[PDB]
């Protein structure tokens, strides 16, 4: 029933890579920042490396497979004694923190055009047939503040608030269960990085969500954001909008941000010569 995957998995070898620094460390991994330098071609990548298998292999059988702008990409792997994994690099770390970092210096323009990106990305993995069940704002990956990207498909084929109710109940996983925790997401950057439910069990989640509550309006939202956001956490799962959709929508407010989110002062806020960003290396 599906089309054979022609993915082309690329093996490196670690003599083309050095790293300069960490980035994370992680029971599973630790991960440094880098750079990729293929062999006399005279290019120098920023990369991201990850050393930590079936797990780590899966997760690269994905990555491989993926090809889009707002998606992550594996550049190639290294079957070194300790497996490694070659990313391309995002500088400014993950959006969650981001928006934290810099709420005072976010516009409407910025944050509507994150849902677009991110609604673009989720529709392209729909398109793939993948499913992500772990969308949140602390998986999106920020290359430039103009540019993001999803990340960490860990899960691609536990965070229950950022959940669909069928998901918490019977585990099932939908491209609109997608959706949801895309709602959640939004919901995360309009808030600025609020947590979401704080303060609540993780064990009442399911029954909060059948009584018909959900998250707040945020202060900057206007009822045109807060009603899409309403829609993906519809518990009948055709009513949520589709992804497709989603993107025309934000793309219609990234027209006119300020008429959409209301933000007190909106208005107005050695050797690197051979260094080529992996979005425009191509193979
Ligand atoms: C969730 C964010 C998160 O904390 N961490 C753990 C460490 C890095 C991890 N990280 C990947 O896991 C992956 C990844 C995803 C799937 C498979 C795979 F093999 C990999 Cl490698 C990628 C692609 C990645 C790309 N760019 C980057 N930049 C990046 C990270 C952190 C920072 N900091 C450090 C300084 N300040 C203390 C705060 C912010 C900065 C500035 C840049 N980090 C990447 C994810």
């Amino acid at each position: 029933g599906e089309a054979p995957n022609q993915a082309l998995l690329r093996i490196l070898k670690e003599t083309e890579f050095k790293k300069i620094k960490v980035l994370g460390s992680g029971a599973f991994g630790t991960v440094y920042k880098g750079l990729w330098i293929p062999e006399g071609e005279k290019v120098k990548i920023p990369v991201a490396i990850k050393e930590l298998n079936k797990e780590i292999l899966d997760e690269a059988y994905v990555m491989a497979s993926v090809d889009n702008p707002h998606v992550c990409r594996l550049l190639g792997i290294c079957l070194t004694s300790t497996v490694q994994l070659i990313t391309q690099l995002m500088p400014f770390g993950c959006l969650l923190d981001y928006v934290r970092e810099h709420k005072d210096n976010i516009g409407s323009q910025y944050l509507l055009n994150w849902c677009v990106q991110i609604a673009k990305g989720m529709n392209y993995l729909e398109d793939r047939r993948l499913v992500h069940r772990d969308l949140a704002a602390r998986n999106v990956l920020v290359k430039t503040p103009q540019h993001v990207k999803i990340t960490d498909f860990g899960l691609a084929k536990v965070p229950i608030k950022w959940m669909a109710l069928e998901s918490i109940l019977h585990r099932i996983y939908t491209h609109q269960s997608d959706v949801w925790s895309y709602g959640v997401t939004v919901w995360e950057l309009m808030t600025f990085g609020s947590k979401p439910y704080d303060g609540i069990p993780a064990s009442e989640i399911s029954s909060i969500l059948e009584k018909g509550e959900r998250l707040p309006q945020p202060p900057i939202c206007t009822i045109d954001v807060y009603m899409i956001m309403v829609k993906c956490w519809m518990i009948d799962a055709d009513s949520r909008p589709k992804f497709r959709e989603l993107i025309i929508e934000f793309s219609k407010m990234a027209r006119d941000p300020q008429r959409y989110l209301v933000i007190q002062g909106d208005e107005r806020m050695e050797d690197m010569d051979d260094v080529v960003d992996a979005d425009e290396y191509l193979i």
